[PDB]
């Protein structure tokens, strides 16, 4: 009965239904997006109407459309035309990724390139990438993807581990056509395998490993109702899962005695860019935006349990669209579960003999995705006390290149003739805040450091300063971490028993953000990542940081656009945008399949509670 | 037969009988320090020689000594005079906390200013506190402690609470004098108790946690031999115990194929000062040194099974001296454990159809020790991919204040008339590097961007810089997290498969430094804290960051007089000291008993391994 529920098969193959009695999606169309609309400000009217998004694509050449659906009526309640050249190409669609190889692999111009370097076609894997915006005047409003290709010497070899470096060629999908093969020079492909299962290269596994047991004998101290509704320790939020984004948190909120406080309306990942620093022009042109151009919801692992979930797991399997309205389940795409996490206060006093410690633990929400290469976990944390953290994880296989003779400045070496190219890992948290309500504000918060001199005799003192945002104009910040800059979101009409601003506050980890020239098409297609944190005012329509229409976008789109509004967010139902990310150096330990590095931010409690909120976890 | 074997009860009864019979051990001595010594550098002859380092205090006025003690010979090798005025006082004792609260007790001046309060004096508990040094001229060369006072209002109430703010008082603990009673004004004491304990606070526990059950039905991964030498998933390592640094980790190396790689020689936290902001005078001068002064590894405490430390536990009880040279055993000081940490790996291949998941885990070692009203946990953790961890986990309760009418600049409210100080919790860990044997540098990695134009037309390039360190003098570094400075640790003669020297690169949290006036006596006191790397020649006796005798120590001992030796460090034996700390304006919810928070540091390598080092770890 929850209007939050997620999306069920029936759902979807209603939408399917009403699209096509409408003539929407005949043979020639595709569905490159489908996912359901979240409830419109004030929906305390109990008239809950489930709406459904889709963009349909189409194979012909016809122009696209976004078609807005109400299953419980079966309506169409809008359906537009899209002019791609204006407003962005649809997203990548999966089964163009097989188009690219397939073209390719007739066209005169790559197999002469192959044949110079004694390479079987048969045995060429090319990646398909999306393509931005460049120099291309033929490019605009055609559905373009690039491709780089990799030798695979037998059907279970690492592609990876033999990139074919000088050679890109640039595909038309739609008219099938291959527009550009640029070949710069021909490279020594790398001969050493990259097998990470062979057990020449891994050699005898180890057999020192004993078993660690985590079982929770009398099951989960969480609930889960109505499909998706979680219920932990205080804590009651809803987990909804979109093809887009991945998992999103809705309505997250602390239950403090008799009443349910609001935290977070929304929270997800609404962008993730990994722009490449490699300045040939084989892969000058390299930058993924994962969520916004391939979906990374539609990519989800299903997940094993003992291998990627270790302990009491309940799973949730969320349906989405393939491209002709079928519903698909993704089986164990979602894991969640308890963990011990230490020790959460302890004190030992001597006046009062009394030794008290306690224990922590968390809540995971998880999922994971594959795209291409890289994978990515995306995890989401509840603590006892009061703090949500999100952090990512990734690994998979670096996306690699030749090594140059003689060196470079934008490549790492992984192995002889091998080489990984610079680039970073960029995220954006799209945080609609509701602390205690939906009137909220942000402030900034410096570490102040004062002078000795009078009224501070001995040069000890130091303090902090709070800077209101009051518009959106000014609510585009920077980190500091030299002077421990954080941002507390507050409520400034809800108080403490201490007659404060109830509030959050967000840690960030304060590394790096986008580093490519100021002037480049990637910085103005993911002007997001190059500040640390954006607030804007809520609006229904501003839903990602790059808007809507990611792929060959010629830039601009989303927050840049937002923020000129210059709109009161000053105790005003407010969003923020968080910027982290990961400068990633290839080191040679990340081949031939990297560990795990992870990223993130936390929001902790402050003043939002009028004592500490964990006095009542019992000594178990 | 280790020379790095834990200290036994029946060497610390053999030193205590030798200084005895040397005639260093009388009615009037109390040992304030006593410790094993490392082995000299080129041990490699067998000679094996068990010395001891005693501090020796004098409770009639004596001159203190500093003592060197050879138990495998029955001799006392040298024992020096020490004049305190110049060199520092010798750690605070045990038993000179109980002095300043009975001195009190009995001084006129004190009685009437509890008397103006209306508290009894048998309900008042003294904080006895290090005093530093200031303005005072007739404390050069004396023991001073400095008094606080907080009210009990029954034998197990947490006097912490009632804080009796205006008033501070001063005792020479030698003399038996009460130098000075400071009484500026009376503050109300705060009012409302700070019992966690109590129900009428805590509210009806939790019922809704259900167990998790951490188990190794096999019995834990590692081994434990000597007493402290440990093997685990190709590390080796040797836990060691000092009573002033606590746990200090000896000849950490990882099994690489058939080899023993070093990577450190010998880790530890060689100091923590805990500095407070609040310019009052009652407060102006508070500036702990744990280590230093208090000596952290001497109130460890007796870790509880299932309480503080969950799953299958090994434990080390170390064995230290009381004051009088009597051995004191520590029971279950030190806990050890494996922990599951996750995805390690992971990837899903399209085009070789493989799918891949390898699970993470770390091993624990950590203690806990408690001073006055902090608590705090220390946690070294070694991961199956080479990465090295420090965490500090700092709580307990917070130091209190009257919180002043119409508020505070440096002072947070946690409850009606009560505040807490602002205040600093800063770390040094001293790193006596080893990478691949005792030759090493250390370089400044900072990212590079990259301006478009020519070779970099579409202004996406990034790049790196890196700075050999080459002598002490340009070797103390600060953070930069814009920049994503790191520091890397590197042996210039070992090189891996690639013909680059092997390393490790330190990531640091970027956290704010020290944060008192440059011209501040405890910028003076702790001047390591001003910067977040010091990198030095390796010493014998260059053991801590503040010098061998804090307490009371006028200021500069310690890195500012090591490094102006300006000696070359670029391919040689050298330290890396990394300052760290957690800056704490307190909140709300960390009052009645404080949340953990955590601060640390960790070390990846980076090119040490010829490729990833954890390709052999079975898929479980
Ligand atoms: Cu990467
Ligand atoms: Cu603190
Ligand atoms: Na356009
Ligand atoms: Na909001
Ligand atoms: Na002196
Ligand atoms: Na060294």
């Amino acid at each position: 009965a929850s209007p939050f529920r997620l999306a069920s098969a029936g759902e979807i193959s209603e939408v399917q239904g009403i699209l096509r009695t409408a003539g929407l999606l005949g043979p020639e169309k595709r569905i490159a997006y489908l996912g359901v609309l979240d409830p419109a400000r004030g929906a305390g009217s109990e008239a809950e109407d489930r709406r459904f998004r889709v963009f349909i694509h189409d194979v012909s050449g016809a122009r696209p459309q976004e078609v807005t659906v109400s299953v419980t009526n079966g309506t169409v309640i809008s359906a537009v035309e899209l002019d791609t050249a204006a407003t962005g190409e649809l997203p990548v669609l999966e089964e163009e990724f097989e188009v690219v190889e397939q073209l390719l692999a007739t066209d005169e111009r790559w197999l002469k390139a192959l044949a110079a370097r004694n390479l079987d076609v048969s045995k060429v894997r090319v990646a398909p990438l999306s393509a931005g915006v460049f120099e291309y005047a033929e490019e605009r409003g055609r559905r373009i993807l690039r491709g780089l290709a990799f030798v695979q010497d037998f059907p279970e070899d690492s592609a990876w581990a033999h990139p074919v470096d000088g050679l890109v060629a640039y595909v038309d999908v739609v008219s099938k056509e291959v527009t550009r093969v640029i070949d710069t020079g021909v490279f020594p492909v790398p001969a050493e395998h990259g097998n990470y299962t062979d057990p020449e290269l891994t050699g005898p596994l180890r057999t020192t490993q004993k078993p660690i047991s985590i079982t929770q004998p009398e099951g989960p101290s969480f609930t889960v109702t109505g499909g998706n509704h979680i219920e932990w320790e205080k804590w009651s939020l809803d987990v909804g899962f979109d093809v887009r984004e991945g998992v999103v948190l809705h309505n997250i909120a602390f239950r403090d005695g008799d009443r349910l406080r609001p935290i977070i309306n929304r929270a997800s990942i609404a962008e993730m860019v990994v722009p490449y620093g490699d300045p040939s022009p084989i892969r000058s042109w390299q930058n993924y935006f994962d969520t916004g151009e391939y979906l990374v919801g539609q990519y989800a692992n299903s997940l094993e349990l003992g291998c990627d979930c270790l302990g009491d797991i309940t799973y949730l399997s969320p349906v989405i669209s393939d491209a002709f309205g079928n519903p698909r389940e993704i089986r164990n795409g979602i894991c969640m579960h308890e963990e011990d996490w230490g020790i959460l206060a302890k004190h030992s006093d001597l006046w009062s003999g009394i030794n008290y410690t306690r224990r922590n633990r968390r809540m995971v929400i998880s999922f994971f995705t594959t795209i291409g290469n890289y994978d990515y976990g995306f995890y989401w944390y509840l603590y006892l006390d009061g703090t949500i953290e999100f952090e990512a994880k990734a690994t998979g296989v670096v996306f690699t290149s030749a090594f140059p003779e003689g060196g470079s400045d934008n490549i790492s070496q992984l192995a002889p003739g091998l080489g990984a190219p610079f680039h970073q890992h960029i995220f954006s948290a799209r945080l609609d805040m509701a602390i205690d309500g939906f009137t909220n504000r942000v402030e900034e918060e410096d570490v102040v450091r004062q002078t000795m001199g009078p009224g501070n005799e001995r040069g000890n003192a130091f303090s902090r300063k709070r800077t209101v945002l009051t518009r959106e104009s000014e609510a585009v910040r920077e980190a500091d971490a030299r002077t421990g800059r954080t941002w507390i979101i507050s409520n400034p009409e809800s108080k403490n028993r201490l007659n404060e601003p109830v509030g959050y506050k967000l840690h960030a980890h304060n590394q790096p953000t986008l580093l490519a020239d100021p002037g480049s098409s990637i910085a103005r297609r993911a002007a997001f990542a190059t500040k640390d944190l954006w607030v804007t005012r809520y609006a229904d329509d501003e839903r990602y940081p790059t808007g809507d229409f990611v792929n060959q976008h010629s830039g601009g789109a989303g927050l840049p656009s937002y923020i000129a509004q210059d709109r009161d967010i000053d105790g005003q139902d407010i969003v923020v945008w968080h910027t982290f990310g990961l400068t990633h150096f290839p080191r040679v330990e990340d081949w031939p399949i990297m560990p795990v590095d992870t990223v993130g931010f936390k929001l902790r409690p402050e003043g939002f509670f009028d004592r500490s909120p964990v006095l009542d976890v019992p000594a178990n």
